[PDB]
Parts: C-alpha cells; sequence; structure tokens
C-alpha cells in the first residue's frame, strides 16, 4: 500500500526544518509549485511545526501524518483544482503568518483554522463550477443546490469526513467548545472560497478597511478571515509572470473541458469556458482588474507589509495587456498553411 509507507516515513523520520525545504521558503517571492509534489506533505508538517500549531495544540503526530495524507489523497487531478493548488494556497497562508503578524489581528485558533481550511478548501473538486453541478443535476447539487455554494459545501463536508475517519481527527482531543469552534471556523472559511460570497461581502470588507480593523470586533475577525482565505486562494497571481501564465493555462484548460461537457449537453457555456469564444487576455485582464487586484488592494490597506503583493498583481495585469497582441496571428501560422481556415 502506497499511503502506508508514505505515512511510515512521514511519521517516524521526523519533521524537516522549513529552511531545509528551500532557503526562501518563507518569502513572498517563493513559488511553492516549485516543490516536487512528493515533498509537499512533509512541507505541510514543517509549516504546521514552524507556526507552533503542533506544540500549541498538542497535535498527535500519528494522527496528523494520517490527516495530511488523507487530505492530499482527497484531491483529484484536474488541471488547476488539484492537491498542488491546495498546497500552494496553504503555503501562502503560512507566508501571511510569517510576514504579516497575524497574531495582532486573529486568535490562535482562527489562524489554525485558516491554514487547515486552506489544505481542505477544494477537496474532491471535479474540475467543474457550481453552475455546472446544478446544470448537470449532479449528486452534489441534489445535496446542496438549495443552500448554494455547492462545491464549497462539498469541500467542507469532505474535510469533515476526513476528520471522522478513524485515526485522522487531529482535533479529537480539543475541548468540546474548541472543537465546535474549529469546525465552525472551517465551515466559514471554506464557504468564503466561493467568489460569489467574496463578491457579496466586498463592501463590508471595504467598510472594515476604511474605519480600520477592530481587534475586539467579532465581525471584523470573520470578514478578515474571509479576505485572507480569498488572498490565499488567488495567491498564484502574486508571483512572477511565468507562474501566472502557467496558472492561466491550467485554469483555461479546466474551464474549456467543462465548456466542452456543457456543449455535449446542449448548453451555451460561459464565454470564459467556451474555447471558441474565450479571448484569454481580455478575460485575464478583466479577472485581474475586477477581482484579483481589488482583493490585494484591500489586503494592502489592512497590512501595509502587503503592498508588494498588490504591486505584483498589478504588474501581472499589465503584462497581459502587453502580450495581448500575440494572440493575433501575424503573417502565416508557423507551418506556412492556411488549412486552419477550413
Ligand atoms: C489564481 C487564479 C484563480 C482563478 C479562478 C477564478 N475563478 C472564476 O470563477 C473566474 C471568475 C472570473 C473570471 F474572469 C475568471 Cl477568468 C475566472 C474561480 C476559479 F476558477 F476557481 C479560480 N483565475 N482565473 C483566472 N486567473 C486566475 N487565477
Ligand atoms: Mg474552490
Ligand atoms: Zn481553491
Amino acid at each position: 500500500s502506497a499511503m502506508d509507507d508514505e505515512y511510515t516515513k512521514l511519521l517516524h523520520d521526523g519533521i524537516q526544518p522549513v529552511a531545509a525545504i528551500d532557503s526562501n521558503f518563507a518569502s513572498f517571492t517563493y513559488t511553492p509549485r516549485s516543490l516536487p509534489e512528493d515533498d509537499t506533505s512533509m512541507a505541510i508538517l514543517s509549516m504546521l511545526q514552524d507556526m507552533n500549531f503542533i506544540n500549541n495544540y498538542k497535535i498527535d503526530c500519528p494522527t496528523l501524518a494520517r490527516f495530511c495524507l488523507m487530505v492530499k489523497k482527497g484531491y483529484r487531478d484536474p488541471p488547476y483544482h488539484n492537491w498542488m493548488h491546495a498546497f500552494s494556497v496553504s503555503h501562502f497562508c503560512y507566508l501571511l503568518y510569517k510576514n504579516l503578524e497575524l497574531t495582532n489581528y486573529l486568535e490562535d485558533i482562527e489562524i489554525f483554522a485558516l491554514f487547515i481550511s486552506c489544505m481542505c478548501h477544494d477537496l474532491d473538486h471535479r474540475g467543474t463550477n457550481n453552475s455546472f453541478q446544478v446544470a448537470s443535476k449532479s449528486v452534489l447539487a441534489a445535496l446542496y443546490s438549495s443552500e448554494g455554494s455547492v462545491m464549497e459545501r462539498h469541500h467542507f463536508a469532505q474535510a469533515i469526513a476526513i476528520l471522522n475517519t478513524h485515526g485522522c481527527n487531529i482535533f479529537d482531543h480539543f475541548s468540546r467548545k474548541d472543537y465546535q469552534r474549529m469546525l465552525d471556523l472551517m465551515r466559514d472559511i471554506i464557504l468564503a472560497t466561493d467568489l460569489a460570497h467574496h463578491l457579496r461581502i466586498f463592501k463590508d470588507l471595504q467598510k472594515m478597511a476604511e474605519v480600520g480593523y477592530d481587534r475586539n470586533n467579532k465581525q471584523h475577525h470573520r470578514l478578515l478571515l474571509c479576505l485572507l482565505m480569498t488572498s490565499c486562494d488567488l495567491s498564484d497571481q502574486t508571483k512572477g509572470w511565468k507562474t501566472t501564465r502557467k496558472i492561466a493555462e491550467l485554469i483555461y484548460k479546466e474551464f474549456f473541458s467543462q465548456g466542452d461537457l456543457e456543449k455535449a449537453m446542449g448548453n451555451r457555456p460561459m464565454e470564459m469556458m467556451d474555447r471558441e469564444k474565450a479571448y484569454i487576455p481580455e478575460l485575464q485582464i478583466s479577472f485581474m482588474e475586477h477581482i484579483a487586484m481589488p482583493i490585494y488592494k484591500l489586503l494592502q490597506d489592512l497590512f501595509p507589509k502587503a503592498a508588494e503583493l498588490y504591486e505584483r498583481v498589478a504588474s501581472n495585469r499589465e503584462h497581459w495587456t502587453k502580450v495581448s497582441h500575440k494572440f493575433t496571428i501575424r503573417g502565416l501560422p508557423s507551418n506556412n498553411s492556411l488549412d486552419f481556415l477550413d
């Protein structure tokens, strides 16, 4: 059994120091997709140890090894929504902790919940969005369509199922109230990964950033948790252009596969999921300007040590406009043929 021997080494060999993963591992310029996937469950353990969550919460090391592997194996392999997405979303969360002094804004448990939520937040993604679940009358829609945030409810429920698999409940020693609190946090944080929820609360995040964050305001804690989670989720866009170019290819590969399925069901896909209508520079610039850039500008307004992130997102947004001409075929295709016109 494969998870068996991976669990054995991950448990008995010990936790590698975070600096022995990469000497810039804790830096905003690091690209965690560079880490071989075979190294990521150990990196997860290193970060959890480096943030002192293992010690502070007395996590059982056998239980935690089993947890991290179950979570890794709970992801499928679509182009974007796979375990390396969840790993790099988790890594950004760690970066926020190492760079933004989160302990002056959030309780220890909420910071713990964010990280765990990041590992869990796309569990069992099938490469399709919420509209498709309803359109295709999928089992998930039959469970959750009346509540909304179908996939994100499924992600949460998958995280609970992992917690309810014997030997995997890293929380099962918590006080009854702390346990309820952590699962409640995880619900709130995963559900915030629905961009429809982010977009619903944007004015409140705006309003919170303008008056200033009130450490004593419980609703500010929730709002801030949702913004940090979204910032982890879109964090691919805060790295160099090449990362974002590769990530754009993964996303559009995923969307266009969904759009192909929708056409094979008689539905006109969204322009962004239809490979015969999607103009990728247009869409990316729209996504960066209307969604990506405002999230990091809000992150910057709350944490000034986060300016570099927003400036990265803005740089990448402007590189899309620069390379947009390259989607126009000049001269002949490199094979010298115009057969593609027929
Ligand atoms: C890090 C990152 C993440 C996402 C997406 C954004 N998402 C959307 O629904 C979406 C909404 C409006 C858009 F204009 C587009 Cl293009 C997509 C949800 C998702 F697919 F899960 C991840 N993108 N998309 C393009 N570059 C991205 N970079
Ligand atoms: Mg998601
Ligand atoms: Zn995600």
